[PDB]
């Protein structure tokens, strides 16, 4: 038996490009892994078989449809192996929260797999099959802080001098990704909605570990679209602001609100204060960078 630990993301900067076509858009995203963990265990079994605990669990199917158990069939696969491995995962990366719980778990079972079957291939092996997996599998095994450009390239590591205190908020229903492109096509055929900063000065904040310089440099292209669809949104990341976070964002399309504070102490007294207040379903506190899939 093999147990990784493999943390969830939150996106500090997410630009999105124009849309073309057929109706795509280029992402350029700094990913930052959070202290919210799934544990993944791994142990040789007659077949296939995946199972999975924790808040939120019981939603999640336990067959094909599930990332994880596709990452066993594509590791053995490429290997010229059956998948005969039992997966438990205990899971706390919150569900359907926007964290990419399941390219998490995907991605520790590529390293669960690797080691439990003494293979040890290399990691540009294990970054290619993550990538035939989903898109954010890649950074799942990654970890720590990255600049993704695109489709492909590899991710660029960030380093920190020091760690960051985060808030991490769950709202009680996510978006269709789907519906906030559009919204956000939409605003910029009506409008001009806020177009991000360059993603150097948001790399130079986070190396400095300079939560105030970070601070005002968060964003994220898609809020506006989620923050029209959904304005309960725009009240949640005054409240966090209100109640002692250096600044709120949207992450991805949702439902995750990401609030930034300035110390561990200050992380604890914001995260109450939001708890109480009821604006969000869950609330939860962090620290990131983490690293990505490790075996425990
Ligand atoms: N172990 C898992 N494998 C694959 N899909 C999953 C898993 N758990 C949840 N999902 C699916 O993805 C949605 C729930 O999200 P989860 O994977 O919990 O983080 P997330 O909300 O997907 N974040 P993101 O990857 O950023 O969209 C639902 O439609 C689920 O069916």
């Amino acid at each position: 038996s093999v147990t990784v630990r493999v943390p969830g993301k939150v996106n500090l900067y997410l630009a999105v490009g124009d849309r073309r076509e057929d109706g795509y858009h280029e992402l350029t995203t700094v990913f930052h892994a959070v202290s919210l963990v799934d544990e993944v265990t791994v142990r040789n079994a007659d077949v296939l078989s995946l199972e999975l605990v924790g808040e939120g669990a019981d939603q999640l199917p336990t067959d094909e449809r599930n990332l994880a158990w596709q990452a066993a069939e594509l590791m053995a696969e490429h290997v010229g192996r059956a998948p005969d491995v039992s997966i438990m995962i205990d899971k706390s990366i919150p569900v359907a929260g926007g964290m990419a719980g399941g390219s998490a778990d995907a991605a520790a079972v590529l390293v669960a797999m690797n080691s439990l079957w003494e293979l040890n291939v290399p990691r540009r092996d294990l970054r290619m099959l993550a990538a035939r997996l989903g898109s954010d599998v890649p950074f799942a095994l990654h970890g720590g802080t990255a600049l993704g450009t695109g489709r492909g390239e590899e991710l660029a590591t960030v380093l920190s001098r020091n760690t960051f205190h985060w808030v991490l908020a769950f709202a009680d229903s996510g978006l269709l990704t789907s519906a906030v492109y559009n919204e956000l096509d939409r605003l910029r055929e009506v409008g001009d909605p806020p177009r991000l900063g360059e993603p150097g000065p948001v790399l130079a904040a986070l190396a400095a570990g300079d939560p105030d310089q970070l601070a005002p440099l968060l964003g994220n292209e898609m809020q506006a679209a989620a923050v029209s669809l959904d304005p309960a949104l725009a009240r949640a990341l005054r409240a966090g602001v209100e109640a002692g976070a250096l600044a709120g964002i949207v992450s991805g399309s949702g439902p995750t609100c990401a609030f930034l504070c300035t110390s561990a102490s200050s992380a604890i007294d914001v995260g109450a204060q939001l708890s109480g207040a009821g604006v969000c379903r869950t609330v939860r506190v962090a620290t990131g960078p983490v690293p990505g899939a490790r075996v425990v």
